[PDB]
């Protein structure tokens, strides 16, 4: 039960967004929710998706995580508007189609560094700024994918960016640990989202989960959200630097 | 919230048992609990310990996991007295005192095989039998330790038994996934229990966690119980074959 | 990599297709003295005939059933008296009943489960205790594992747990024997057509999946395992211990 | 092994203490032709003096700052023009500011963080792409990593996240290049006193912990890394790819 908890959720773009799954779960358990977005188009969808939630107040903030000024000023606004928070759900990644849909060995330097900037660095800076709003401690969760642990066809530059993110989670847990701030990841199975449309062969992946994973079915955004809720609450006290695979057991087999 | 849920908890010996930490957390959450024990002293103990719980009635069953018949018959009786269950928490392990200090290379065939029997195989047989009481699906959770993953000083034969258990967990996940039975492990931090006294240089471990793990403190039984609640509930619906470390982040550092 | 003046004990040759015969060809080709242990008389007979492919000037053959403390204890004792001190051991032994290597892992029997732990993991612990006695200046022990010890692989069932056990055995043996300068390591071989492979349900489609999916897009062979064994048993791998090296065309690295 | 008639590229020798020089001593001792790349004018000076310890009939030296695409592309193209096709590349290159390295990891600047990814990870990707044109019939690429890419190690900070990146880079490069028969691997070295070690806070206390705790109860050296590189770079390790071999006295295996 999360009444009188406030969580910031970053990276809802639409109703299929994994972080909207997180939102519905957290809202149902009584949280106050603050949302951040990048595109105009995404603020519009958030305003519409808010009608399905129980939030009596719309707390929306533009934060493009490529800009230090925007993350710093964003979290500062959030602190002035709603006070201290209890956690952040990070659901942000990006890479070019142009590098994604090409050999990994042909990835461009700007492509590679772009994906690292948005998909991994962004957590470090978010954590630094959110830490300011968690003087009593709290919890930070980022969304990763199995392709950060193993080479997966076509995930390419994004696999390297998730490996980097997963380590970022471990170094931040060590660092922020003494401040009672836990940092973890959920390694989500494949889910039809907007971003999923730029992974070559996504449908083939989806079906192979169905055929092969222990549970013989894919997961959805709400199941990510239910585990998010575990990690962001005191239930997962004593759990930090961890990666939870929410993926039908797929990670455990070969 | 676990009202209208029934769980079998194996391996309470005394107030300090990790499984009592589980009992307290589930009991708080409104579950019906069934207990299994090995020796009669754990029974009296247990009868006195359920005075703390809000369990309206004592459901206790002697099961030695070394006996197929005791596992088979015991779960059969559980079904008869209580009907279908929702999950099993496994908190059971044994090695001989001498095999837990000095030199692993000197471990006896009998001691090695004994620790495998009780600490790993017992989970295979329990799963098979408990599955009968879970036609709609359910959740099995076993307790492991970081030594199944890295060679830890002194843990010796138990670390090879844990490594066995952790793969047991993965093979049961794959097998019982199509029946909607999830199987996971909690890798608990060091905790002062009755079995913990059998381990050479326990105290030193305890202190090194406080010094070196991200949270700079030890975990307790209730922290394991809280994550047990997650694994045993629908909150963890898409998670199977997983191992969650409830250990202050210690697994994540070196 | 020259191993003249070196002596190795190779445990678990049953025929020409055995992984250990790959090792033997490689170590022999490199000048090592080789000493062979076997279980069934038929394996010995197969050793006697396969030795005439090697440039070993004599046959050192010892019957060791790793289920028996006496036979391991006495076989190594005897090996030491015949050839002297050794440089290392290559362990290539495992066993499970067929009745437990298909269908449902949740149906494994206790005796089937403990049998596979005994032969396939414990044997390494007692072999290393006895072999230490012949390596007063240090040495190298290498065991043979498979991916299925790390991940649940269809049909490998009771063996995957035995291998998970083995891989942890290697780690604990590494820790405990390091101060004595004995390295302990594991080679994780990809699927190879052997006599024990015949017991693993689905083996053909596992061979074929490696071919289609593994980075090198081909299967590996016993000599490849041998070349990595040569590295692991020799001073080329000083500093390396408690390690698991995958000789599997890269399959472990992909999902 | 034996590496006569083979040609390797070694990137990242600054002085006699560099890991890459250990690699070079071993490969040179084994008969390989060696070609050397460097960034600072000082590193070329050191290389010219270190070449005297080696049996290289010719100095083949090339300035390549891996921050510049044109330098990597041009350098490797000149290498192909001077020495022909090559058999592999040893990559021993990393960098992070002291200023990000010695603050809380959560205080890492964006600039610092991306610099470290560029130099320490991305560089492998473009090296491999350029190196591949000189490997029409296959070859081997080895990069250098540290346990701190697998676990959070105190003070290693921004370099751990860049090693985690480098290690994924290896697997992805492994899968992509497998079918060209180029293998890609990492050596996870234990702590060795070198010029770069001086930027990692707490370094001596880390050395000491290895001594007191690593199974072999001792630290390793540059030459041990190079013996494992010779293995990875030779046909000894055919079948082996996307692998991370720890040359660290067994410390990765313990808690
Ligand atoms: N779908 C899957 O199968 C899968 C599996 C495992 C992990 N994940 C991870 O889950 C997370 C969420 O992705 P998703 O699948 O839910 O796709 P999504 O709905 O497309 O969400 C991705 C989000 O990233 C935000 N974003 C990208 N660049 C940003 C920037 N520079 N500044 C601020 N926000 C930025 C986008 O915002 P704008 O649209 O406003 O630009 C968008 O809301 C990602 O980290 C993804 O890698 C996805
Ligand atoms: N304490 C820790 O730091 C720690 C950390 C990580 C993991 N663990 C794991 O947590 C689990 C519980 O141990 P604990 O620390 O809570 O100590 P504990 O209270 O002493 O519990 C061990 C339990 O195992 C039971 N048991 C042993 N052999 C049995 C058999 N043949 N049949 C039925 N039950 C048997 C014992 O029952 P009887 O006394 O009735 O024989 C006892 O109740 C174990 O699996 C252990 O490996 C402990
Ligand atoms: N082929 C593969 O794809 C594969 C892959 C990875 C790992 N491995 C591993 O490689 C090793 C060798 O197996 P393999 O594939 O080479 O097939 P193999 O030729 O059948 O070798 C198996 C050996 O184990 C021996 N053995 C069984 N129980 C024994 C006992 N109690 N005492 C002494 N020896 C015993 C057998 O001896 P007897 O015939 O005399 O009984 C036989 O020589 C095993 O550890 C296996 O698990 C195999
Ligand atoms: N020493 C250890 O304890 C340790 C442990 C594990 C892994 N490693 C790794 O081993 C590798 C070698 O480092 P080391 O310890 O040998 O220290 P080192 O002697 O200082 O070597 C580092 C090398 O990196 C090169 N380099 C840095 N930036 C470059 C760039 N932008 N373009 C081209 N070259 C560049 C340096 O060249 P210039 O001097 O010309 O600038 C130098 O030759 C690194 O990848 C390091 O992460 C070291
Ligand atoms: C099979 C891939 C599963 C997956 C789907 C969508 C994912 O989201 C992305 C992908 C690329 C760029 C930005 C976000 C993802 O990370 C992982
Ligand atoms: C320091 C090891 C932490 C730990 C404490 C108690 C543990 O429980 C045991 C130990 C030995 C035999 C049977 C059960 C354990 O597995 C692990
Ligand atoms: C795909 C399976 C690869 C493999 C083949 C043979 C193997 O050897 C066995 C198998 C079962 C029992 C005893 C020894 C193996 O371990 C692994
Ligand atoms: C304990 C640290 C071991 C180690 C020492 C030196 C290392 O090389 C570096 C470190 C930081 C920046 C640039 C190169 C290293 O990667 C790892
Ligand atoms: N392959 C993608 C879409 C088209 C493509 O890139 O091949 C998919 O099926 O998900
Ligand atoms: N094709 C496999 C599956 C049959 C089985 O073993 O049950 C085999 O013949 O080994
Ligand atoms: N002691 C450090 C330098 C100073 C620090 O620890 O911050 C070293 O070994 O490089």
């Amino acid at each position: 039960n999360l009444e009188n908890k406030t969580y910031v959720i970053m990276g809802i773009a639409n109703k299929r967004s994994i972080a909207f799954g997180v939102a519905k779960v957290l809202d149902q358990l009584g949280a106050k929710l603050v949302f951040t977005y990048r595109k105009e188009r995404s603020r519009k969808e958030l305003e519409k998706l808010l009608e399905q939630l129980n939030q009596p107040e719309a707390h929306l903030y533009q934060i493009d995580v490529q800009s230090d000024e925007e993350v710093i000023n964003g979290f500062e606004q959030i602190g002035k508007d709603v006070g201290n928070i209890d956690g952040v759900y990070h659901s942000i990644a990006f890479a070019n189609m142009e590098d994604l849909r090409g050999r990994f060995s042909e990835t461009s330097r700007e492509g590679f560094l772009l994906a690292q900037d948005i998909s991994s660095y962004s957590l470090t800076i978010v954590a630094h700024e959110a830490k300011k709003l968690m003087p009593e401690g709290g919890s930070i969760v980022a969304t990763t994918y199995l392709g950060g642990e193993f080479a997966v066809q076509n995930y390419n530059v994004m696999g390297v960016a998730k490996a980097s993110l997963e380590a970022n989670v471990k170094y931040l847990a060590l660092d922020l640990g003494p401040d009672n701030i836990r940092v973890n990841a959920i390694s989500a199975g494949p889910i039809r989202t907007l971003s999923a449309k730029g992974v070559g062969g996504f449908n083939t992946i989806l079906k192979e989960i169905e055929e092969r994973a222990p549970l013989k079915r894919n997961v959805d955004q709400v199941e990510v959200g239910k585990t998010a809720a575990y990690l962001l609450s005191d239930l997962s006290s004593g759990v930090t630097g961890e990666n939870i695979h929410v993926d039908s057991g797929f990670h455990a087999i070969k």
